[PDB]
């Protein structure tokens, strides 16, 4: 009954740009931070580990340091939004958002990074 | 950090036998059932979805009906044990236990099913 949805499960992004990938969960009235867990990962790499309102940046995988953050202002709209700055080719793959809030659910999201290309016509 | 561990991360099982795969999670004093979620899957197939003490058999994947059980006597010892009855060849693959209990964590278990072979 506790359901996480994704508007899209495939994001095609340009090398070196910014991307935001979103996972929706139901929230009514006061977001209870003490009951909320948000985890983002990409093939076992810890990107975001938001646990009961607190984050520890020492658990964050080194290839995501100063690039990856949770947009905490979106959480009141039931939106766990992961913003990644300066997208790399190694950022392509399968991301998971995993959310515990009342129930639990997770989604898979595929990211494709186009190789850098000077398109001329 | 809430941590789930696995004694074995690979199980080799005989076709048609039973297996039990275990995920350990830390539990102190009274198991707070209102706070606990245990979820087992394999390749997006819902095997066990234990939510605060309640299970919906109607959410279980058709291929696990009457075959898959969570051993609830183990939960008080912090053991999330999935027992699968009458193992098929299509039970081979990657299982996941996901546990929310204070914190949250999940682990992967690989199951390989040996094709039936006569001595
Ligand atoms: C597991 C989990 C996290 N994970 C972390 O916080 C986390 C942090 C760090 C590490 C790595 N550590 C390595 C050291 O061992 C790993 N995990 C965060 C929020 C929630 C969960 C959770 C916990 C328990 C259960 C369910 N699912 C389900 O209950 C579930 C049920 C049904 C479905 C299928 N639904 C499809 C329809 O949308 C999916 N799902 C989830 C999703």
């Amino acid at each position: 009954a506790f359901t996480v949805t994704v508007p899209k499960d495939l994001y095609v992004v340009e090398y070196g740009s910014n991307m935001t990938i979103e996972c929706k969960f139901p929230v009514e009235k006061q977001l209870d931070l003490a009951a909320l867990i948000v985890y983002w990962e990409m093939e076992d790499k810890n990107i975001i580990q938001f646990v009961h309102g607190e984050e520890d940046l020492k658990v964050q995988h080194s290839s995501y340091r100063q690039r990856a953050r949770l947009l905490k202002d979106q959480l009141s709209l039931g939106n766990a939004a992961l913003q990644i700055t300066d997208v790399k080719l190694q950022d392509a793959g399968v991301y998971r958002c995993m959310i515990s809030y009342g129930g639990a659910d997770y989604k898979r999201i595929t990211v494709k990074v186009n190789a850098p290309y000077a398109a001329a016509l």
